[PDB]
């Protein structure tokens, strides 16, 4: 009976960098036209779901922009190994449906970014089948100085190549199938420009971009292309956001940051390894809060506007679920809350609000499984390598759990209208923790310029926490939002300086 303290505050739409994003594996996402293939014109049937452009009502998720996978030609299901950087693969769709997919994700306030894969391309492009023919002349000035072309024997002795003609080698860390740039050349970087170019003139707002670990090699200095490619698209666009992969310790990361580039992820806090997932199945609270406050400012002392990037798990790694879920709904729901409420832009993985799990831990296309509508009308969709039977998710699919108060998905949906209220907690920088001279609570203070949020985590799966807030604290002390795994119905209060926290629940405490 307690009242909900968001109740009626008014929430705004993102209009800059900072957003929650949804990573689609196109593949698996939605098929519009029965061959077992998601599409694009599948993505934009359920735009409205993904946000229908308002964010004061409606039953939408609430993602404000896209990051889709691979959408060039390739002969692979997830198309990393690309064929041609200037169209769309046919069984996605054509470039006009692209262009429709754009136009519909910006009228509901959706960005959009494109995995643009600049450490390799497809044996099959037709720039490197150039190569190869000339390569096997001994021309090695033509199309070859596209690539990282060289004798064997140039190779560092633990790099993974493809064999050429007479000799020489291309480096080829990930497969055969995927030949690698060399980024130090002048034709790459004109190639690279032409392409940036193309698809920033059809509206997108930027790229991910795979495999940054690979940029630097023997040769190359990979911060030194990354700003050369960087600031190329911000005089294309000067808003380009991009997020790198860099699958490297925190070192290198920072490292990578002074390229300017907005953000990379966070693979730290990835994973049931990875210092959330742990920490939550730990009840590690106090941990989680210093974890984080420490990563974000080492990466704003490289980049000071670094956006860092948060996430349970994506297309490269077992699903969160898999994890989480045996540890108990209100386990899932609060990663959700920890992940989410951390700095910066965090990333979910399509499927993971309503608690798509990997059916075996070891077969990359069980980590990118068929998206599930609705429970009672199971996908057909086709995952090379674990063939087309859909999984039904513990919670049912969207159109179940958007009806069910307490579902996995309409948490997600209350933490992104919590952010929507509360601009500092993407944009803020952490100031310090709170301590509660307890373990399992994590608590810190992020601060937006003139505007400071006590963000504070109870991790216990058992114990409500009655914590007393200060003026020291948070001046004249407000409640400004709640979350409560437990029950949606369930509210906490402010009241004689004195607050309950139950299990597993997230506070947010304003000055009034
Ligand atoms: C980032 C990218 O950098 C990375 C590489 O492109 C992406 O990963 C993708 O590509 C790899 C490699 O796929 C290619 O090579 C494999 C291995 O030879 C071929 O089998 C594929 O057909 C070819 O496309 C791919 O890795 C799959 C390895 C499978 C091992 C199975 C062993 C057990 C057999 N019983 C990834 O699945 C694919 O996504 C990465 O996703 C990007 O984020
Ligand atoms: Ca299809
Ligand atoms: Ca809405
Ligand atoms: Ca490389």
């Amino acid at each position: 009976k307690v009242a909900d303290p968001i109740e009626g505050v008014k929430a705004t739409a993102s209009t800059d960098k900072y957003r929650n994003y949804y990573e689609i594996f196109v593949n698996s996402f939605c098929d519009s036209n029965g061959d077992e293939t998601g599409d694009l014109q599948g993505i934009i049937s359920q735009l409205d779901y993904l946000n229908d452009g308002d964010p004061n009502s409606g039953d939408d998720l609430g993602v404000d922009a896209i990051w889709l996978t691979p959408i060039m030609p390739s002969k692979s299901y997830h198309k990393y190994d690309v064929e041609d950087y200037y169209n769309i693969d046919p069984d996605f769709g054509t470039l006009d449906d692209f262009d429709k997919l754009i136009e519909e994700c910006h009228k509901r306030g959706i960005n959009v970014i494109l995995d643009l894969v600049l450490n390799h391309a497809s044996s099959k492009n037709p720039l490197f089948t150039k190569a190869v023919e000339e390569v096997a002349d001994n021309k090695l000035d033509g199309n070859a100085e596209y690539f990282e072309i060289h004798k064997a024997s140039y190779f560092d002795s633990n790099t993974q190549t493809i064999s050429l003609g007479n000799g020489y080698a291309c480096e080829a860390n990930f497969s055969q199938e995927m030949p690698e740039w060399n980024l130090n050349s002048k034709k790459t970087r004109e190639e690279f420009t032409k392409i940036a170019k193309f698809w920033l003139d059809r509206g997108v707002d930027g790229f991910r971009l795979d495999a940054c670990k690979y940029f630097t090699n023997k040769e190359t200095d990979g911060t030194e292309f990354l700003k050369w490619f960087y600031d190329t698209c911000k005089g294309i666009k000067e808003d380009v956001y991009m997020v790198g992969e860099n699958w490297t310790d925190d070192s290198d990361i920072q490292e990578l940051y002074k390229s300017g580039i907005d953000s990379q992820f966070a693979f730290k806090f990835s994973t049931s390894t990875g210092t959330i997932i742990s920490n939550i199945i730990s009840q590690g609270g106090m941990a989680t809060a210093k974890k984080i406050m420490n990563y974000d400012n080492k990466m704003a002392e490289s980049n000071p506007n670094a956006i860092n990037a948060m996430f349970l798990s994506n297309h490269d790694q077992v699903r969160s679920g898999n994890a989480l879920e045996s540890q108990g709904l209100s386990s899932q729901k609060l990663a959700a809350a920890v992940y989410m409420l951390a700095p910066g832009n965090p990333f979910i993985y399509y499927g993971e609000e309503i608690g798509i799990k990997a059916p075996n831990t070891t077969n990359d296309a069980a980590y990118r499984t068929q998206m599930v509508f609705d429970s009672e009308n199971l996908p057909d969709i086709y995952v090379n390598g674990i063939g087309d039977e859909p999984d039904v998710p513990t919670g049912g699919g969207v159109k179940q759990q958007l009806a069910d108060k307490d579902s996995l998905l309409n948490y997600y949906r209350r933490i992104i209208t919590i952010k929507n209220q509360n601009p500092e907690i993407a944009r803020g920088r952490i100031v310090g923790t709170q301590g509660f001279d307890d373990k399992t609570v994590g608590a810190y203070y992020v601060e937006y310029e003139d505007s400071k949020l006590l963000i504070i985590h109870n991790f216990s799966k058992n114990d409500a926490k009655e914590l007393t807030i200060t003026d020291d604290m948070i001046k004249n002390a407000t409640l400004r939002a709640d979350l409560i795994p437990e029950s949606s119905s369930k509210h906490t209060e402010l009241k004689d300086g004195k607050i309950s926290v139950p299990p597993q629940s997230t506070v947010i405490i304003k000055s009034a």
